């Protein structure tokens, strides 16, 4: 079991949206109840999807209502993190962690260009 992140780094503009791919193999048919997904950013949880239960942790989360896991991508084996209305603070090293049978992780860097 190994996850593939084709893009190692993403460069985006302040105020825009970004979707960071994180793909895992589905042999035959997907059992959401066996799937665990965490996205972190430098020892800070962005979002999690654990056996069908999603938690944004918007308890003073820095991504209160801007982070999501589109389920049309989850079902295709892509645990993509979508961040809307990006801010400078969002730049950094993200970690995508998946457990589906086995477990693996990939680091992904986000760069945010500011206005002039």
């Amino acid at each position: 079991f190994t996850i593939t992140a084709p893009k190692d780094l993403y460069v985006v503009e302040y105020g825009s949206n970004v979707t960071m791919e994180c793909r895992f193999p589905v042999e035959r048919e997907l059992d959401l109840l066996a799937l665990v997904v965490y996205w972190e950013k430098e020892d800070e949880q962005v979002i999690q999807f654990v056996a069908g239960e999603e938690d944004l942790k918007p308890q003073h989360s820095n991504f209160r209502g801007r982070a999501s896991l589109p389920k049309d991508q989850l079902l295709k084996g892509n645990a993509a993190l979508q961040i809307t209305d990006v801010k400078l603070q969002d730049a950094g090293v993200y970690c995508c962690i998946i457990s589906y049978g086995g477990a693996d992780y990939k680091r992904i860097t986000l760069k945010v260009n500011a206005p002039y």
